[PDB]
C-alpha cells in the first residue's frame, strides 16, 4: 500500500466511473475502440523498428486475444513501482480498467512470463510459466459487461475494415485477423502491402 499502489487502484476507480471519457462511448463503437487500444501499441513497436507482425484473435465468447513479434513489453523491476514494468503499463491501461478479465504473455529474455487481471487488478505477480525462443507480447482480454451495456459482440467485418486500413497505412506490418468463436467456420483475413 505504497504511494505507487494506491495511485494504481484510484485509477481504475477512475477509468471504470467515466468510462466514456476514455474510450468514448461504451457502445459497439467503444466495445471495438479496445482492440485498436492494444493494437496501436502493436503498430508503434513495428514503426519502431522491432516487430512486423500482429495478429487480431476473435476467441470464443468474445475474447480479443492480441499477439506480436515485437521486443514483449518488459519485466525488470521497476524504480517508480518496484513491481514489473509489465504489471505498471498494464494497470495503468484502460483496456485492462474495462475488462473483466485480461492476460498478457510476454516473450523476452528466452521465457515466457504471464499475468492475469480483473477490472485492472492483477490476480497474482508475474510469474514465469515456460521458455521460448521467440520475442512478443500477447494480450487477451474479455470486455466487461458492466461497462459495454450495450454489446460485448464483436463485428468482423468492423475489425476487418480497421485492421485493413492499418495495414494499408502502415506498410511491411502483416497484420491478421482470424475469427475463432465457431470452431467449424472459422474465417481469416492476412494484410501486407509493400
Ligand atoms: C500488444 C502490446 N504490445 C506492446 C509493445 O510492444 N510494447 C513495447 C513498448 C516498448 N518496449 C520496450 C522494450 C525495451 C527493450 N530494450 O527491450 C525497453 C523498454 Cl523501456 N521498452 C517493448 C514493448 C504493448 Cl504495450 C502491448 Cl499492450
Ligand atoms: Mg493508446
Ligand atoms: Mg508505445
Ligand atoms: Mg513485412
Amino acid at each position: 500500500y505504497g504511494a505507487g499502489q494506491i495511485q494504481v487502484l484510484e485509477g481504475l476507480e477512475a477509468v471504470r466511473k467515466r468510462p466514456g471519457m476514455y474510450i468514448g462511448s461504451t457502445s459497439e463503437r467503444g466495445l471495438h475502440h479496445l482492440v485498436w487500444e492494444i493494437v496501436d501499441n502493436s503498430i508503434d513497436e513495428a514503426l519502431a523498428g522491432y516487430a512486423n507482425q500482429i495478429e487480431v484473435v476473435i476467441e470464443k465468447d468474445n475474447w480479443i486475444k492480441v499477439t506480436d513479434n515485437g521486443r514483449g513489453i518488459p519485466v525488470d523491476i521497476q524504480e517508480k513501482m518496484g513491481r514489473p514494468a509489465v504489471e505498471v503499463i498494464l494497470t495503468s491501461s484502460v483496456v485492462n480498467a474495462l475488462s473483466q478479465d485480461l492476460e498478457v504473455y510476454v516473450h523476452r529474455n528466452e521465457t515466457i512470463y504471464h499475468q492475469a487481471y480483473k477490472k485492472g487488478v492483477p490476480q497474482f505477480d508475474l510469474k514465469e510459466v515456460g521458455t521460448t525462443d521467440k520475442t512478443g507480447t500477447v494480450i487477451r482480454f474479455k470486455a466487461d459487461g458492466e461497462i459495454f451495456t450495450e454489446t460485448t459482440v464483436y463485428n468482423y467485418e468492423t475489425l476487418q475494415q480497421r485492421i485493413r486500413e492499418l495495414a494499408f497505412l502502415n506498410k511491411g506490418i502483416q497484420i491478421t485477423l482470424r475469427d475463432e468463436r465457431d470452431e467449424e467456420n472459422v474465417r481469416e483475413d492476412s494484410y501486407h502491402y509493400e
